[PDB]
């Protein structure tokens, strides 16, 4: 994903 690795 992308909001995955940010909120991760």
């Amino acid at each position: 994903w992308w909001w995955l690795r940010k909120i991760w």
